[PDB]
């Protein structure tokens, strides 16, 4: 099956980066920190989601799981799927603020702040996926659907749908706005730092855009079709998690000769 390279192509390139970050002298610094977060983020979402996903595909969509433990994987995926989202909202507004003024972003480019950026994504993605265990374990309603399983809570879908990806879009489209706007105001190395932000931000809108577009015209708004496109497109959103370990680092030198050894 198609899913089970995806589900490969994650951990190998979390790995991957994992031991690049901690087995290389020289990538140790704040931003790489920042990945490593990024990728143990990525990671946890590919070992613990990804395979009870397909085996809810190789199943027929009844639930084999107990259903207490669905709740949870909803509180799993919503909480890893933000973090991985904030993630990147915060890499880019880290790269603007670099790349605008690089006077002033070194004079507070310690590691303690790279320790509060990761301390205020992880809690701010923990703070919204909060609700999920606490109504879900209580109801079981809430959380499943004849025999499917999926988060019945329209409102809560809503909010969790505009504060999750509605907010970081408008923010990660200003923010690449405005660092294009900025570089191009001064050559090849900055031609090729516009090619990777627009390849990295153009490649987040494609794999993630879909899937929180049709999530909200399933609840706003025939019902078999728009299930089977978000079905196709929570899973195109999974590829996202394999395809951010790669991009962010394989523009680097470094990082693609060690991955060259290790492999
Ligand atoms: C918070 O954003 C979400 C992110 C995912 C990631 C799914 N792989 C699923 C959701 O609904 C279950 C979300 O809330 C609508």
């Amino acid at each position: 099956l198609l899913t089970a390279v995806v589900i490969i192509l994650t951990i190998a390139g979390n790995i991957l980066v994992i031991m690049a970050v901690s087995l290389e002298k020289k990538l140790q610094n704040a931003t790489n920190y920042f990945l490593m977060s990024l990728a143990i983020a990525d990671m946890l979402l590919g070992f613990l989601v990804m395979p009870v996903s397909m085996l809810t595909i190789l199943y027929g969509y009844r639930w084999p799981l107990p259903s207490k433990l669905c709740a949870v994987w909803i509180y799993l995926d919503v909480l890893f799927s933000t973090a991985s989202i904030m993630h990147l909202c915060a890499i880019s507004l880290d790269r603007y603020v670099a790349i605008q003024n690089p006077i002033h972003h070194s004079r507070f480019n310690s590691r303690t702040k790279a320790f509060l950026k990761i301390i205020a994504v992880w809690t701010i993605s923990v703070g919204i996926s909060m609700p999920i265990p606490v109504f879900g374990l209580q109801d079981d309603s809430k959380v499943f659907k004849e025999g499917s399983c999926l988060l019945a809570d329209d409102n809560f879908v809503l909010i969790g749908s505009f504060v999750s990806f509605f907010i970081p879009l408008t923010i990660m489209v200003i923010t690449y706005f405005l660092t294009i706007k900025s570089l191009q105001k001064e050559i090849s190395n900055e031609q090729k730092a516009c090619k990777v932000l627009g390849i990295v931000f153009f490649l987040f809108v494609v794999m993630w855009c879909p899937f929180f577009i049709t999530n909200i015209m399933a609840v706003i708004c025939n019902e078999d079709v728009i299930g089977a496109l978000l079905n196709v497109f929570v899973w195109i959103g999974y590829l996202s998690s394999a395809v951010n370990p790669l991009v962010y680092t394989l523009f680097n030198k470094t990082y693609r000769s060690a991955f060259s050894r290790y492999i």
